[PDB]
């Protein structure tokens, strides 16, 4: 007596995957997306006459779940040739910028990274079972900064790795859970070069939006946008779903794939488990934002790290020419450090790194301000990883997915896909046993 067998909440990779699994089993399926677009924390846009990625975009064949889907839908990779860099810069907490030879810059980040992840084999022999070893559980008492303090790195090496880890945290490294970081490294074959190959090297042919829609089309599911879910209530036979318009939708089961930081917007009746409530109140620690700057000058192929007390923590050349100038792709760990949508504030901070540049224009997506992300990529705080089951657990007729709920590449498109396959299996169990 329901409108649908399955309602999937959220049109990111986790929801699109869950919808495709449910739809192909014959279940009448609906996907409700709060924004007026699909993709979630993946979003391809346009800036200065060129395509840009405001959110997630980069994949790799070491990421098993997204790669299998690419082969199901016959999508290849689109390589970002990483080239020989013209410039590598480090900006320290005090704001001083230093130019390093790219080969010595690369050597020192590898030393720091390999020292940071020296024990990945022992802690995560099975990276897709994060709590398999007691050492992983014990490490969940430490932050990343706890480890960095013991590694005896140089001032350069520490700034490099701390900027890198603050990026992965979307936060200062004293708050960043350490096992989450090692686990990702382990997922990449416990190997520096293999893991690095996954970071910003390959994109999906046809974009992330193509794969999401390839799955949703395959699913046959009904898709509705601009429909934020305000409450989910467990009532006889199914669940009852409240949009904003005081529209009411019935389903046998609901798959929630919303970002953890947005559970704040949704009333649950009855109340969810106390372990899950503790997670919703904690949230995830990323406060990242994405920004593109078009400068008049041709700066060539640049790369920069900026330490956590500075705003432009990750700078890369997206494209360059004497005609164009330079389009810089910038990721900001913490949106406290700058207002990416205030252009003069952006202009001063870019000039601190490349003095005397002229900014023609800027484009920014403040993920932490967006009510339907309120944060960026998944980043676990201290002690959160060892309780991941509490967030994964089904709650009666409510199932939970999303990249935060995956076991493997939790900071990635792939963890989102992984959670979608899990949710689809759980739907089948609930609806069919
Ligand atoms: C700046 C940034 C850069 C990134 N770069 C990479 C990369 O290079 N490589 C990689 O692998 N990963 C990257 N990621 C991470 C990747 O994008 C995410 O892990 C993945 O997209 C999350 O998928 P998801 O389905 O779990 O959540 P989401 O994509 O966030 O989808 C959840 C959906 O739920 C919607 N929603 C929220 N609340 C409601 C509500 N009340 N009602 C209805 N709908 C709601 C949201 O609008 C959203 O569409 C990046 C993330 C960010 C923020």
């Amino acid at each position: 007596g329901f409108d649908y067998d399955v309602v999937v909440v959220g049109g990111g990779f986790a929801g699109a995957t869950a919808a495709r699994e449910c739809g192909l089993q014959g279940y009448r399926t609906l996907l409700l997306e709060a924004r007026s677009r699909l993709g979630g924390r993946t979003f391809t846009s346009r800036f200065a006459g060129q395509e840009i990625e405001f959110g997630g975009a980069w994949v790799h064949w070491l990421q098993p779940h997204v790669w299998a889907e690419m082969q199901r839908y016959g999508l290849g990779v689109v390589e970002d040739p990483l080239t020989n860099l013209d410039k590598t810069l480090i900006m320290y907490n005090d704001g001083s910028v230093e130019s390093i030879s790219p080969d010595e810059f690369g050597k020192n980040i590898r030393i720091a990274f390999e020292k940071l992840c020296h024990d990945a084999w022992e802690v995560f022999p099975r990276p897709h079972e994060p709590m398999f070893t007691e050492r992983a559980r014990e490490l969940d008492k430490s932050s990343v900064l706890d480890r960095i303090k013991t590694l005896g790195l140089s001032r350069l090496q520490q700034a490099q790795i701390n900027s890198y880890m603050a990026l992965y945290a979307g936060e200062t490294t004293d708050k960043f859970g350490l096992p989450g970081v090692l686990k990702l490294f382990a997922c990449g074959g416990w190997n520096y070069d293999a893991f690095m190959d996954t970071e910003t090297h390959y994109r999906i042919q046809g974009g992330t939006i193509g794969l999401i829609n390839a799955m949703l089309t395959d699913s046959g599911a009904e898709v509705r946008m601009s429909v934020p879910v305000t409450a989910v209530e467990q009532v006889n036979g199914g669940v009852k779903i409240k949009t904003d318009d005081d529209e009411i939708i019935t389903a046998g089961v609901v798959v929630m794939t919303v970002p953890l930081n947005t559970y704040k917007h949704i009333g649950f009746t009855p109340a969810l488990s106390k372990g899950k409530q503790r997670f919703i109140k904690e949230g995830q620690l990323s406060k990242g934002a994405k920004l593109y700057v078009h400068v008049k000058q041709n700066l060539g192929r640049v790369f920069a790290f900026a330490d956590e007390q500075q705003p432009l923590n990750w700078v890369q050349t997206h494209d360059y020419s004497d005609e164009l100038g330079t389009i810089l792709s910038i990721t900001i760990a913490r949106k406290e450090t700058i207002d990416v949508n205030d252009r003069d504030a952006v202009t001063r901070e870019v000039q601190k790194m490349f003095p005397g540049v002229e900014v023609l224009g800027t484009a920014a997506y403040d993920w932490t301000a967006d009510p339907f992300s309120l944060g960026a990529w998944a980043a676990y705080g201290v002690g959160q990883l060892s309780r991941l089951k509490d967030l994964q657990a089904a709650e009666g007729r409510i199932l939970f997915a999303g990249a935060e709920t995956s076991n493997g590449w939790h900071a990635n498109i792939d963890g989102a896909v992984e959670s979608g396959l899990r949710a689809g299996r759980e739907v089948k169990q609930l609806l069919s046993l």
